[PDB]
């Protein structure tokens, strides 16, 4: 074949373990294996049963944004199950560092249907991937002539193994249709020239059957892309980017949803089902002037109830921000109202981020009603770890124009302004890269002592409606 | 109605509230609510999609086992998602501490069906359920008359809701059938005088359709009694015994599959199996003539890389086990030859139990084939944690009759002797509360460099076999 020289070698490699996979299932009927009752074709092809994603435990990786003591499959398999429809795991040994143990071990850790990712030449590697829990294999077109396919098809077959069926171009789509493929994997790096193309799976996407499913991989940096590509992929694989941070929970939420806060917290079990719905972000009210005013002695008992949010300490001072900070506090959201100037507010940041020092975000909040409201924004987007933008502009209407804004700016940004499960869908076409969710997924004034209170039926609404967003 | 005293005062009390309910749900469009898309039945009546289990969730306890400072049922939930078949929330608020947020936070947090555990005497209780993500509901046929039953699992059916059918006798049963049930709650505890009695479980099993579940609850103190119950109830429901103790991963874990120990513990990747398998123990050797003997370094590597087993260290010496301790190990395994009395059996366990310190359990192995084995085993069952009775006997076969053993000392041992996959069911059927698993998991001979190494294969049909058990 005319492989890229990494995958040649990857193939060569894997021919020569042959004879270790024969001896280390020498002892197992293969006649005699159960069949997978795990279906990755359906897991993907439905809406429920958990978020558009495959991800993938892989042992080998740089992973700068952490300390690597150990590869641990299972504590790994354990956080995507709350996440995925499917877990990817390496079995290639010499350059992933995978092996079958660590896909028995996710097989015996997770309900979701798991995926064997290996380079399959031969008939034992599926025996041996059923022997230790795979409900799915990789078989790469680029590697196996049409006969190939076909007898380790048919090996998968015997044991109801899904098949993930890699293909780079419009020929092997053809090939994949023409041996029958349910599930199409599109990878939007060229291995040949590590060149990124993100488009490879909208451009190939119409030319694979409606009846199947379509996985894309590489490239998916964010929630943005995730949402600019998921009209066309059923799922993405993802890994590196969730294992190669300090907290994979947190990391897999922030993909998922995008980098979302439910402010206006007051009692541990609101705190508690936003944490579960898929907020990444807390928000904690300080000014006493609030209806979400919390005591110090509420705001720690929220934070000790529902460690697993990023807590914002919310308060419309223009100093004093030391005061606030508390153990869990990852963020100060400065609220107060806009200054005169883009100097004073570049001033009040400054003196906020000399206040709280380098462990703590600082986050700046703008009414876009505001006239210096944008211009503040545009300028003062490098200074802040986020911009809090209100875009509910009150009896005027919207009077801003939001295409003359910047990527940048909205890449920063959580849209607020009455955001609800109705207004949702709209709020994420705006292209910001966060939700700011409060008084929208309250109860009304009808709800007698409810009123004003966190209502947990629109926060699993509003998550819902966020995990399944893309641009239309 | 003729009710308990307890729960006279619960209705009532609920029904007090139900002016809160429909007031809290009064923006919500009845109409409009989707249907559940878990079936409890399902997730009961077959062998996959986890273990004989309904999990529950509930503030109000003692909970003496540990120091609890917030009630989290998104962390019970994400520990029980990983071994049940459902989990069940208490909605009820004046007794049990409950509310719909912890309903929202559990079926946003797991993917198993979720019951919302209730007293329901009022549509808006089955409307708040499907709005806050309940599967399923419980109604209760000692409240409800065969008219306020019909009416409410009519509204349940509108939802796709499962029922949980409470009957505490064989009328009761009668009207289940009437009424067409499919999913029998029976209580063990009779609420009107707190008796407990096992048996109305197996005695309303009979009465009970072959295409309907039967769930019991209450007095399933351990696997033993998992495995007396298990051949006529299809599911335990239990919480209060998982959460009221210090690891409820490691709780999970001794219910479902009992207080096993992997032993020969070599490598990482062999340990996070045994883990995510469903072992509670791991066996670490420190005898240097052994092919399963561990430096200090792998010992401690090991241990570091699955820190969620229990750890073992197991030694053939007398004395000497202050050396062997290290961060991790819970217990020392006494694996000495038989000593030449009781008395000395007596004194080397003091002996170590005085090396170790209180905080480290200390385990006598014994050779059922030494002559003084059983004798020894008798006397000394008060003096350890664990027995470790090795009951193959080599060449002579099986002379030791197990029919003559103790209660007491049977509940306090793991049976051990080449247990493997294919002789499991019968070293279960000897009733001790373990096994102790080693050499019958490791790879053949024919394995080439892998003989001898645990066999990830092998250990996830071990443990499958172990969690469905039960005396027949």
């Amino acid at each position: 074949n005319n492989l890229p020289t990494v995958l040649e070698s990857i193939v060569e490699g894997r021919r020569g373990h042959l004879e270790e996979i024969r001896a280390r299932i020498a002892h197992v009927d293969v006649d005699a294996l159960p069949k997978s009752t795990r279906s990755l074709f359906d897991s993907l092809n439905q809406g429920r049963g958990g978020a558009r994603f495959i991800m993938e435990c892989k042992s080998a990786s740089p992973s700068l944004g952490m300390i690597r003591e150990h590869y641990q499959p299972g504590e790994i398999a354990r956080v995507y199950s709350r996440y995925a429809s499917g877990i990817s795991v390496l079995c290639e040994p010499d350059r992933f560092g995978g092996d079958y143990d660590h896909l028995a071990t996710v097989a015996a850790t997770s309900h979701l249907p798991v995926l064997c990712k290996d380079f399959i030449i031969d008939p034992v590697q599926v025996h041996a991937a059923r022997y230790f829990g795979a409900d799915a294999i990789l078989l790469m077109l680029s590697v196996l002539d049409d006969e190939e396919y076909a007898a380790l098809a048919a090996e998968a077959a015997r044991f109801d193994l899904d098949i993930l069926t890699e293909v780079i171009d419009e020929e092997e789509v053809a090939r994949a249709i023409k041996l029958g493929a349910k599930i199409f994997g599109v990878n939007h790096r060229n291995l040949h020239d590590l060149s990124i193309d993100l488009d490879r799976s909208r451009r190939l996407s119409k030319l694979i059957p409606a009846d199947a499913v379509l996985v894309s991989e590489s490239g998916v940096r964010d929630t943005e892309t995730v949402r600019q590509l998921g009209g066309h992929s059923n799922a993405f694989l993802v890994g590196s980017q969730l294992t190669s941070q300090e907290n994979v929970d947190l990391a897999a939420r922030e993909l998922v949803y995008g980098p979302n806060k439910v402010c206006g917290l007051t009692s541990p079990s609101a705190a508690q089902t936003a944490r579960a719905a898929g907020a990444v972000y807390g928000g904690l009210i300080f000014e006493e002037a609030s209806p979400r005013n919390v005591s110090r002695e509420t705001l720690q008992k929220i934070i000790a109830a529902e460690p697993n949010l990023r807590y914002v300490a919310v308060s419309r001072r223009t100093s004093g921000y030391k005061d606030l900070l508390v153990d869990g506090i990852f963020a100060v959201q400065i609220h107060a109202p806009l200054q005169d100037s883009v100097e004073a507010e570049k001033a009040l940041i400054a003196a906020v981020r000399e206040e709280v020092g380098p462990q703590v975000q600082v986050w700046r909040a703008i009414s876009m009603s505001s006239p210096l409201g944008a211009e503040v924004a545009a300028a003062v987007e490098g200074d802040v770890d986020k911009l809090i933008l209100d875009a509910h502009e009150g009896g005027s209407g919207e009077v801003f124009d939001w295409a003359t804004v910047p990527a940048a700016v909205k890449a920063k940004s959580l849209l607020a302004g009455g955001i609800s499960p109705d207004n949702a869908a709209q709020a994420l076409a705006v292209g910001c890269a966060g939700l700011d969710i409060n008084s929208g997924v309250e109860y009304p004034a009808g709800a007698g002592t409810w009123a004003g209170a966190k209502d947990a039926g629109a926060l699993l609404k509003i998550f819902a409606t966020i995990s399944t967003f893309h641009y239309l």
